[PDB]
Order: structure tokens, then sequence, then C-alpha cells
């Protein structure tokens, strides 16, 4: 009965310098306090965003986990490191690095830690490769942005990169990231707390509303972090414009709530009534307690809002613990 | 007991000649066919959209809304003509005339058939003073768009435009316009699933968000048209932000759930759990009736949702009826 948290990011301890090997603009790396406590990620010489120990240090991780009552953690790239845009072959060495410097983080206590690893999305045939060897090399799957630019996950390189993690018993995360907006949200977070959603909900539309489940075989396991950002509330408009409108059903076979047997979406969410909506369309089978650990706005106390929901308690278990056992192989 | 709905649209009979004085290409025009039973939408030369003998020919509505249950329902532009792109005066002078169109489709029954009225949101004061006269002519209220054509939607500019209409009593109904994610979101009526509950979410929280409603006269009157987008269900995540980041809480004091007592959204979710969560967080008494008919992609079933939910009595009462009374001021 392990409790696990599916929803963690980490940043490894990149100096500047080697981070200037890739990119001196644009790749990322870490910046350590005088205390050691606190520290920034860093873009060239700009601080990008301030973050704390438990961030970059598995030992710091091991003694919050154990506050937390989280056994097991999988954790995954912070989405700055991505490098969607790079040069296909400098943003394939990085994700190599980068999924060596998760495999050294989870090596402290990898019956506790366990990663997912990034890839160079912007070139199938090395994202590919990348997925394969990072699972063989002890990754239990893969964590993607959910959209590169405007090619959305119907995309057939998108689509294919899908097909190939299916093929190879590859699980996903899909994360939003690089939130669409332009120039208008730019206060009180309003791309995190507007447009984020939107991205998640749009790429699990992308897949349903074009029909890419029909090609994508049974055996992919997806999962939508946040939630599937406004997806669940938003999925009786979706059903009605896809009976009322052509245009909707013509890449999509079956009603769109259908396709909810084909993917999965973490707890992340912040309210009970709505993680009961969430669980009501996806089924206690398809929700897996995620925290977003361990950034400020992940939830303070990991799964007190499952525990504090009205939901069964078998489905309680399933979300704290069963559902995320089976989707990563973990035992 | 009666049946209002707060939500439908129509489009006046206005020529190709007589549109093309205002702008032969960017300003909209109605094509009948020729004979009774169909009719499109031209810009000017291009089929805009297909449409619906209904939108139009009035008192075959009164066959529909006696056809299912309704009563009384207000009606408004349809969001082609509100010209926020253009030359001030011209739109001033062409909101008058759909504005004066408006009440001669009105006149049939201004018993039955309410209307509101669409301003040139791009100068206050022509939007303000013609806000005023629509009203001072028997209009409802205002129907606006969150955008201004293309804006980055906030201002004093549209806060001295909320307040002047909270003054002279004038209702509002927000509606949201021109989505959001550009070259993303070409198929399956993406902008309508994904653009607009984001656009409509966004108008509110930016409202909130940016301290507005501290300002703002508690007089003001203003609903959100689609079950105000997304919020509901993404009001959580949006506390939570509030609560643990200070940027989130630079101009707004209380958390942002506090502020749903300062407007109102119709029923137009198309789901029980959605609507049972909508009316969880805004209450009975700001939750109202409205169907976006006779547009395809309408309610089938007028307040058939509503009707058919296991809501209280002064819920259900409250929805179709009461709030709808009040808001508009209506017997
Ligand atoms: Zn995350
Ligand atoms: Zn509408």
């Amino acid at each position: 009965k392990p409790r696990i948290d599916m929803h963690s990011h980490f940043f490894p301890r990149i100096s500047e310098q080697e981070a200037a090997k890739f990119d001196a603009n644009h790749a990322p790396w870490l910046q350590v306090s005088a205390k050691g406590d606190t520290g920034s990620i860093m873009m060239g010489k700009n601080n990008f965003r301030p973050v704390y120990q438990a961030l970059w240090d598995p030992a710091f991780r091991i003694e919050e986990m154990d506050a937390q009552g989280v056994d097991v953690q999988v954790t995954c790239a912070t989405p700055v490191m991505f490098g969607y845009t790079w040069e296909a072959n400098k943003a394939a060495q990085w994700a190599e690095r980068m999924n060596d410097f998760a495999l050294e983080f989870a090596a402290h206590n990898p019956q506790r830690i366990k990663v997912l690893a990034q890839v160079p999305l912007q070139d199938l045939d090395l994202a590919c490769k990348e997925a394969s060897r990072a699972v063989a090399a002890g990754h239990l799957g893969i964590q993607i942005g959910n959209h590169l630019g405007d090619k959305d996950l119907d995309d057939a390189t998108l689509e294919a990169f899908l097909t190939h993690c299916a093929n190879e018993d590859i699980p996903i995360l899909v994360h939003p990231w690089d939130m669409m907006g332009g120039q208008r949200m730019k206060k009180w977070m309003l791309p995190w707390l507007v447009a984020m959603p939107a991205e998640t909900q749009l790429a699990i539309l992308s897949l349903i509303l074009s029909g890419a489940f029909e090609r994508i075989p049974k055996s992919l396991k997806i999962c939508f972090g946040h939630g599937g950002g406004s997806f669940a509330f938003l999925l009786g408009a979706v059903d009605n414009a896809w009976r009322h409108r052509d245009i909707v059903r013509e890449d999509c076979p079956r009603p769109p709530s259908e396709y909810v047997d084909r993917f999965f979406v973490d707890s992340a969410v912040f309210n009970p009534g709505a993680l009961e909506l969430l669980v009501s369309v996806m089924g206690e089978d398809r929700v897996m307690l995620g925290s977003d650990y361990p950034f400020p706005l992940g939830e303070q106390k990991i799964g007190g809002l499952v525990l504090s929901s009205n939901l069964g308690e078998s489905a309680k278990d399933k979300i704290i613990s069963g559902n995320a056992s089976k989707f990563f192989n973990i035992n």
C-alpha cells in the first residue's frame, strides 16, 4: 500500500559554464545560495525562477517525503529543461545529459525515487531512440510537453512518437508548457491560471477529435498533468458540439467522452468538488495522485485533497497508490 | 411558472447594398436565399456563415419559444456585428442601426422579446452615450465582448465603462469573442471548445485579480455567457495561487472565490455534474437560464438540463425565472 506521488519535478546541478556549452542564452542552469537552502534556476545571466533545496537535493527531498508520508515519488524534468526549440543534435545531447542527471538523482534511493525522461521531440528519430535508451537505463517513462509550437498532439510526428511508446510499453506524462496567450495574460499568473488548463484540454481534444486514438494502439499508457486542465468540465460542450456539428464528427467516429478509457489524468485540481467531477468523468481507475512538488503552488499536504474528498475508500486507495503502481510498473 | 431564456441571438435583415454603406467588405449583411426557409450571412461578398430562418422571422421564434415552454426570451447581436476593429464614429454609427434594427425585431412583441444593445466599446464616450441612448429607447441592457477587436482586455477605460453602466442601472451580458490561439485550433471548432471558454474565464479573472470589483460599485449587474467558461472548475487552482503567491495578491485583497457575489453566469454547460458544480460555486442567486439559441450548438431542450437536474426547487426557480426577472428587471 505505498503512497505514490507521480507528478513532481527535479532540476540538476548544472553550472553556468556547462549550460553555456549548449546555449549561453537559452540553456537553464542552477545557482545555489550561501546557506544552501535556496537558489534560482538561471537562463544565461538572468534569474529565471527561485527554487528550494528539495528540487536539486534528493537527500533533503527524502526527508520531506518522510514528513508528507509519501512513500514513492516519480519525478521528471522541470519543463524549462525541454529544449524543444534547439538544433536537434544539440537537443538530443542535452536530453541524454539531463536523463543521466535524473538517474543519478534517483540513485540516492531508487526504491523511493523514480524518474521519467525527456526527449528531443523536435526530431522523431532521435526522440524515439532517447525514449528507448532512457527506459532501458531505468526510467519508468517519459515526460513531454503538450505541444511543439503550432504542432498539437494530432500532428503526425507527435502521433508517431506516441505510437512508438505504445509499441514499446513506454508510459507517457504529458505536461503543459510554453503556454499560449501572447501579450494579454501577463499578470497575476494568468498564463498558469488560464492558458495552462486550456493547453492541457487542447492536447487531449487534439488526440480525441483528430481520431488519433483510432490509430494509436490501446497499449498506450498516457497521463495528462494538472487534472487534464479544464477537460472534464468542458466535456459536455464537446459532446454536444460533436453531436450537432458535422466538422466536429469528421475524424472522430465515437462521442468524445467515450475516449476517456484511453488516457489518465493526475489529481491536481485544488478543490473537492472539482476532483469529484474529474473522477466522475474519468473513472476511479484513471486518476492518479500528483502534487507538483516541490513548486510553491504544489499541493501543501500531498494527498490531502484526495483524503478530504467525498470519494469511496477504494477510489481513494486507487488514486493514492493503486493506479500509479500499475501505470508506471512500480512494485 | 414562466421560463426565461436570457441567452439567445438574432441577426437583422440588412441588404448587400445598404450594408456596403459602412463597409462593403468588413461590414456583414444578411442574404436570405430567395424564398422563406433558408439564408446565409455575408461579410459583404464571401459567405461568412450559413444560418437559420429563426434567427430572424421573429414570430416563428414564438413557435419554437412555445414549442419548448419558453416565455420571455432576451436576445442580442450575433457577435459578427461588433465592429470593434473599425473607425470609431462609423462603428458608433453602425451600432446605432443594429440597435435600432434590434427593437425593430423586438417591436413585434416587446413583452416576450427583450433585446440588449451593442456598443462601440473602442471609444469610451461613444460607447457610453450609445449605451445610454440604447436603453432609453427600450433596450434591457448591453452585450459586450471581452476583447476589444484585437485587444488585451483590462483598463480604467472599461473600468469607467462598467462604472458608467452600474450607475445608470444598465445590466451587462459579456459574450466571449474573437478567440486566442490563432495558428492552432484550426479544426473541429477547437476555438469554440477551447479558446472561448478560456476567454470567458480570462475576462472574469481579469476583473477579480485587477481589483476591479473593489472600485466598481456593487450596483453593477454583469453576467458571463456560457457558464463563465471554465471559471468554476478552475477556481480552486486560482484560490490556491492567490493563497501561495504574492504577485497573485498584488491587487486583489480577497481570495478570488470571495468575488462570486459580484457577478452572474448563465447555465449553458451541457452537463449535469458541470451544472451542479456551477451552482455550488456561484450560488442559486447568480446562475441564470440561457441557451445560445437559435445557434446549432444551442441547447436543444431549453432549460431541460436545469429542469431534469437534482437541484432545489428554489434553485430551479431562481435559475429559470427569478434571477432573470431581477437582473434585467422584467415582468
Ligand atoms: Zn508539473
Ligand atoms: Zn451566445
